[PDB]
């Protein structure tokens, strides 16, 4: 399911952004969730995956 996969990814990305204190990333993650709930486009899932990879690259 696309929604269940997005929610798991959202919690993982939000958790990392909070650990880093990255307020800008936190707001991007919330916007991505709002857009995915509105549109449902799988490209929004890919965007969040790439944002998570970007944050993981900073660790």
């Amino acid at each position: 399911d696309l929604e269940e996969r997005f929610e798991r990814l959202y919690e993982k990305a939000k958790k990392l952004a909070e650990e880093r204190g990255d307020e800008r990333a936190r707001r991007m993650i919330e916007l991505l969730r709002q857009l995915f709930e509105t549109v449902g486009d799988p490209r929004i899932l890919e965007l969040l995956e790439l944002l998570l990879q970007l944050l993981e690259g900073l660790e």
